[PDB]
């Protein structure tokens, strides 16, 4: 599944299982780890009940993972990586469903932006969701190569199913706005938020 790290290749099932009890790795150092045990005729919740890592976190961390490894084998700048050594399982879990180039750029944008958990869940689906709002008015104005542009263009969408005026309408528009990265999809913000009745 993922690869195990040279210090731990050479323990059996006990070995793993007490590292993984003590957490003592960083995260995606023990997560092959969970990997492997599962192929040696263990199960998550018997994982669970000699670690402490729900069966829930384990797949997380496999996961999230595989999606590190990802973006480490493509060509990337390598501060990008070091940003996801604590507490990145859960950002780049959200990103899983993304390519390669997708997750690369994705998971530039939550750092960067310093986006949590529910905010990168948000973007990977407006992500995936992109190119199946072809018809719908201003996608041409959102570049779908550029994360920030995506989730903009949810925004953007779900403020024109609020009434105008409205303060949901509104928020919803200033969100788009935060996140927008193309001054295309910027100029249509400002143009309809911002439009000279103010």
């Amino acid at each position: 599944s993922s690869p195990i790290p040279t210090q731990f290749r050479s323990l059996d099932s006990a070995g793993k299982i007490e590292i993984l009890a003590g957490r003592m790795a960083l995260w995606f150092e023990y997560a092959p780890l969970i990997s492997s045990l599962y192929t040696d005729g263990f199960t998550p919740p018997t994982i669970e009940e000699l670690t402490g890592i729900s069966s829930i976190e384990q797949n997380r961390l496999i996961v999230g993972a595989q999606v590190r490894d990802s973006i480490l084998q493509s060509i990337h700048e390598p501060e990008l990586i070091s940003a996801f050594d604590t507490g990145g399982a859960e950002l780049l879990y959200e990103i899983r469903l993304l390519s390669t180039t997708q997750r690369v750029a994705a998971a530039t944008f939550i750092i960067d932006r310093n986006i949590d958990s529910k905010g990168a869940q948000d973007l990977a689906r407006a992500i995936k969701d992109y190119p199946n709002r072809r018809g719908d008015v201003g996608w041409l104005d959102f570049d779908y190569n550029l994360p920030g542009d995506c989730l903009s263009f949810l925004y953007y969408r779900q403020s024109r199913e609020n009434k105008n005026p409205s303060d949901q309408r509104t928020s919803m528009l200033l969100q788009a706005l935060g996140v927008a990265e193309s001054e295309k999809a910027k100029n249509r913000l400002n143009t309809e938020l911002y439009g000279d009745k103010e």
